[PDB]
């Protein structure tokens, strides 16, 4: 029933739900804030309207009552709230069905569950999941779709081990190493919790990984950033599936078409990183300022997310930097990771420094293309930081000729 | 029929489907590696399978207001998207 589609969220995610929905032919509305005027999302929409005249940063994406307004005059049947701003907002959940607008994810009493480490887990003791009573540990993820008709399912998994502190670096899509016995009762484990719950639409489980045990830890009520890894693995299109599954559609209908649970599997491996503008020479501090010059990968099996990844782009320091989210797809991990490899190789990003070089030694480094890695993986890599010096020729040779044939 | 010696303009429609680096196994199969090694990765006859559809489509200079004519002219205009499964293999149409 749905027909008008607003996007509470900006960069390459807004994008997506935007293609996505466009394919169901739903309109589309974006929401942008001052400083994202010239964001590509803004344009990427059939409509989209300046949320908060006065407002100021981040809050732009957080202002619930303005959002709302700004979906009430549009005529707005449902809002995707892609992760991370009113993603997991269960007051923004509230006053969407209190107005009439289908919030796309999981119902109220489920924002609520997962919203309280605290409560989050009388859940998981009440569905017989193992949780903390813890050394050398893999992070692993299971993704989970149902519909609001009893139907639900997994994708399979996604190793989640590289991380530098709390923040996620490159995921992968199923697991290399770990053994199928131990991939089928931590994806069991998940499919127990969510059927328990009577789960809505796309949602995360958060495990640990110890060598043949596993425990809980959280569960993401909403769509995930690495989300396409597990597209490509898998052939199904998760954000495409949340607007048909708030939409009231059966999973196993003409719409979603849900291969039945026997008949998912896995074909490859996928990896995923974010291109952003943290550089390892400098703390990792967020670069600001204006790309002159970009140039992307592509190729089978490359996809690119673009964020704020494209020429003329200014970067604001007030959100989450992300130039482009990239992912690579092949028969064999070995392959998959030489794909990424080339693919960032053959980007270039001026004006502003980026984590390139550090993601091409992550994936270069071989404790990680053995397929066995922890979350200590980069911790326990000093090296990992070689300071490539990486000189821009070109640029200077333009700056030559454009000086001498302006000033002699 | 006939047999195409070569690998086809429509080639990566299998290779979306089957998961297979068609192009990549070429160059690999010419330096003398193994099929079923740890190099081209292919799977067991038997294991190949198909996951989902795909679909490819020809774009071209020609149309059907002009008896489908390839005509020169600048393109003053280039615009790609993107999506899963939705590959621009770009050739002729780059910029101006």
């Amino acid at each position: 029933q749905i027909k008008k589609l607003l996007v509470a969220n900006r960069g390459e995610i807004a994008i997506r739900i935007f293609r996505a929905a466009a394919e169901l032919d739903i309109s589309t509305v974006a929401i942008y804030s001052n400083e994202d005027k010239s964001s590509l999302h803004r344009y990427k929409a059939d409509e989209s309207y300046l949320v908060g005249s006065d407002l100021g940063p981040a809050e732009s994406y957080l202002n619930i009552e303005r959002i709302i307004d700004v979906a009430k005059q549009a005529n707005v049947d449902a809002i995707h709230p892609g992760y991370g701003f009113l993603s997991e907002n269960e007051q923004f959940a509230r006053r969407c069905a209190e107005e009439g607008i289908k919030f796309i994810g999981p119902h109220l009493e489920h924002l609520d569950m997962f919203g309280d480490k605290v409560k989050a887990r009388t859940t998981a003791i009440k569905a017989d999941l193992p949780v903390i009573p813890i050394d050398n540990p893999k992070h692993i993820e299971v993704q989970v779709i149902g519909d609001e008709h009893g139907n639900i399912v997994h994708l399979f998994e996604r190793d989640c081990s590289v991380q530098r502190r709390h923040q996620k670096v490159v995921e992968v899509a199923p697991s290399v190493g770990l053994s199928p016995t131990l991939r089928q009762r931590i994806c069991d484990a998940a499919i127990q919790l969510m059927e328990n719950i009577k789960y809505v639409n796309a949602g995360t489980v958060e495990f640990l990984v110890s060598g043949d045990e596993f425990f809980f830890i959280e569960v993401n009520p909403r769509v995930q950033v690495e989300h396409t890894i597990t597209e490509m693995v898998t052939g199904i299109d998760i954000v495409k599936t949340q607007i048909l599954v708030a939409a009231g559609a059966d999973l196993f209908g003409e719409e979603i078409n849900m291969p039945q649970q026997k008949d998912i599997t896995t074909l490859g491996y996928a990896i995923q990183c974010r291109i952003t503008t943290e550089d390892p020479l400098n703390d990792f501090m967020p670069d600001t300022g204006t790309i002159i010059a970009y140039r992307s990968s592509g190729g089978f099996g490359v996809r690119l997310d673009a964020g704020d990844g494209f020429q003329g782009a200014e970067i604001s320091p007030y959100y989450d930097s992300l130039l482009v989210k990239l992912s690579t797809h092949a028969i064999s991990f070995k392959q998959a990771e030489e794909k990424m490899v080339r693919s960032l190789r053959e980007m270039r990003i001026r004006g502003v420094k980026t984590n390139i070089p550090f993601l091409i030694n992550v994936m270069k480094n071989k404790k990680f293309t053995s397929g066995d890695y922890t979350t200590k993986f980069i911790e326990e890599t000093p090296e990992l930081f070689d300071i490539q010096p990486s000189l821009d020729r070109g640029t200077k040779t333009l700056e030559y000729i454009g000086n001498v044939t302006i000033n002699g």
